[PDB]
């Protein structure tokens, strides 16, 4: 396992972390990028994730332990590329409904905040999100949980 | 990093795991073991940890964060064959004074169960305890501290 430490991690950014040779990816979410996390639903092809990409206690609204941190590996599920985040609402590329999230460079498939997949790109799940639990409110273990 | 559950390692017992292709060894002293480091400290090359074969939280007489649990790089200092384990006190073939710790099968180098090494024997240095930190009480992660 191991220890991603987001004492630093400032609002909407996010830490790369390696673990088993892929990288692992912790976002700060803000209330903003939280609040928009539903409006996506309607769009998204496992809204509830029930598909098993993630522990159970991910297996919620915003795929995580915490509101405040996104943990997921940034591997895209389509073939294998890294996705680039693009937390920014409304880009003029991404379509003025975007509300932030992820967007593959390879063939274009997308994922929001909660790293949930968009419908009708290649991907086909969400991206996958590790066993993970906090040592303390500032450091994340990766790879194992209690 | 790499994680050693040793939720249980009965007293005596010693737990491998492989931490960048080495021998690591955890050791669950009792407290007759720890009872009888100190007496080896006159026959011992090194038994203040003066050579650096170890992070600052294990210069100590035990080598270790915590008595009850030995964590060192099973890699003899000499030549590097793997030392045997030998627990056991004053067995005929060590020696009635022997307190239990390792013995190199390849060139007879002698480390008590703190793997401090013994004078007059081919290995310079006590065994090498790498970087680690206990998670809980029953989990180590071999590697990291913080
Ligand atoms: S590898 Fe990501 S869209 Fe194909
Ligand atoms: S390699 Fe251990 S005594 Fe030589
Ligand atoms: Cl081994």
């Amino acid at each position: 396992p191991v220890e991603a430490d987001i004492s630093k991690l400032e609002p909407g950014a996010l830490l790369r972390v390696k673990w088993r040779g892929k990288p692992v990816w912790l976002v700060h979410r803000t209330p903003e990028m939280l609040a928009a996390l539903p409006s996506n639903d309607p769009k998204l092809v496992d809204p509830n994730s029930e598909v098993p990409q993630q522990p159970d206690y991910c297996k919620n609204p915003t795929r995580s332990i915490k509101p405040q941190y996104l943990v997921a590996i940034g591997i895209c599920t389509h073939l294998g590329c890294s996705p680039t985040y693009r937390p920014e609402f409304g880009p003029d590329d991404l379509g003025a409904d975007w509300k932030g999230g992820f967007f593959c460079p390879c063939h274009g498939s997308r994922f929001d905040l909660a790293a949930r997949v968009f419908k009708n790109v290649p991907a086909p799940t969400n991206l996958v999100i590790p066993k993970h639990v906090y040592l303390n409110d500032t450091t994340i273990l990766i790879g194992e949980d209690r």
